[PDB]
């Protein structure tokens, strides 16, 4: 009786339509997703602010889910250290069934309310951490038990689901409800619900990191340059922020240990490396504040 | 700073110059406004996506596999979409495969240099015995990731159909590939953060490539995925439910017909709706390529 499980009347003839019609239909349904997220903007906004607050108190952003949801959690978290320069501990994706569940099934993983207890305890989940439970259905027991444990510790709990008034929503402090409508292939939550979940998670990390100063203007100043594109982007970023040349950007970057934010601080302040480090620290890595003062 | 200024993926977004000073709600609203651009960008790609699906369907029918390659988020999304196919469609793990630069180490974190390593893609493709009957989909926002470029070249040299998905127009990847899909989502909210709009566009396109191709293989009755073989207890319950949902019959007929059809839900549905016996239903279904409603005339 859940929306996620309903049949979609616009896809009833999909088994006899042309290739173009099927993809047109899917693309049409896809336009529903950003609209569905729009209803959720106030809750998402509140989520970010609370996450930022938790980050400032030493807590982490923890994602849990099974199957596609858990994989999306891992995907979003994976990108935080190279984009924002933070540790792997800061945003962690946990998936039902562990490491292999990223590619492979794990029978009963989504129904194992005992395992989520172990999974959260082995990372010492605490009152200061934030738990986001992700399940299109809103009733995945693994996620439910996870949320319950987090709530019992006094931790902030966020639920992301695609059915209204879910059990997950009831438990969680903040209920994000992405009502994307019945899927094109009945029950295929990986489609619109997966897309919505990616959009929401992308917001939770991007927005919170922007607010923690993990960027400057719209430049990725905390990027970890682990390849040719990224190494060239760091140089580019320093030039964009300072109007200096390529030679000076590379030189400073080298001196700043490939830290573009530090390099920018050094160039726009004429300060030495150690003093630029000192001023940045004193303003929590917020380059704008470190230069404003 | 090399030629990155030329690529939309590396360009600055006018709407987010001050994003480090905008309020929390302004930030999420902007990300949301920009998200709206993505299905629109994919709309203009529908004819190429169609061509790609049709090619993939031929390959599936010729015993070929659908192979995804990429680095970083792209690679991960290839792996994501492929990982979902066996449970979603009741297919073998071999039929859709996701390969990511740097292997299993890259799945949770970056691997230093992996996207640059043009030798490694040769090993990765050879290790799964990539052949001319397979379809290679190269996935890269920038359209110039050398790992993926070399991937495609190797595939092309074999005579395998090649598909590229990129977010910059007229890319090197597009030049090499037979079918070029070009999702122009515009500059990201955080400059160069291709995990965002490009990642979303990538997921949407991959989802179409697998979902539409599976539908064309006849896996569906109306908008139900019915190709399930009840090899154990939990697939049986899923089969019974889908037989019931498709034919509006009761649990009794669904369970009995499942038995007579050797645990094949699709054939069970065929028997019930046609009133034909197992062997007869099998013949008629084959004559219409395993497409249920075409067979039921
Ligand atoms: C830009 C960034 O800081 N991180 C992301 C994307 O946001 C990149 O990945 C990182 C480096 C990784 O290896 O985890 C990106 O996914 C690859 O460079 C693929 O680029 P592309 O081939 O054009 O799709």
């Amino acid at each position: 009786t859940l929306i996620t499980e309903q049949r979609n009347p616009n896809s009833v003839d999909i088994d006899r339509q042309s290739t173009l019609e099927i993809v047109r239909l899917m693309n049409e349904e896809d336009k529903l997703v950003p609209l569905a997220i729009e209803s959720c903007l106030p809750q998402i906004s509140l989520a970010v602010e609370q996450i930022v607050q938790a980050f400032q108190q030493g807590g982490r952003l923890i994602y849990i889910g099974a199957g596609t949801s858990g994989r999306l959690g891992v995907l979003d978290a994976s990108e935080c250290p190279p984009t924002f320069g933070v540790s792997t501990e800061m945003v962690k994706g946990i998936i039902a069934g562990g490491e292999c569940a990223i590619r492979h099934p794990v029978e009963g993983a989504e129904d194992n309310t005992k395992a989520v207890l172990n999974d959260l305890q082995s990372i010492h989940f605490s009152k200061n951490d934030v738990l986001v439970g992700i399940a299109a259905s809103g009733r995945t027991p693994y996620v439910i038990a996870g949320l319950q444990y987090a709530k019992s510790l006094g931790a902030l709990t966020i639920s992301i689901a695609s059915n209204p008034k879910s059990e997950m929503a009831e438990i969680a402090d903040i209920a994000i409800e992405t009502i994307v409508g019945p899927e094109i292939l009945t029950g295929s939550s990986r489609l619109k619900s997966g897309t919505a979940q990616k959009m929401v998670l992308n917001m939770l990390t991007t927005a919170s990191m922007i607010l923690l100063g993990k960027c400057y203007e719209n430049l990725m100043v905390d990027v970890q340059a682990s390849n040719e594109k990224l190494k060239a982007r760091a140089v580019r970023i320093v030039m964009q922020a300072t109007d200096c040349n390529k030679t000076l950007a590379e030189q400073t970057l080298l001196e700043a240990d490939q830290n573009a934010k530090l390099a920018i601080m050094m160039i726009l302040s004429t300060l030495s490396k150690s003093e630029a480090k000192v001023l940045l620290e004193r303003h929590q890595g917020k380059l704008r504040n470190a230069l404003s003062k």
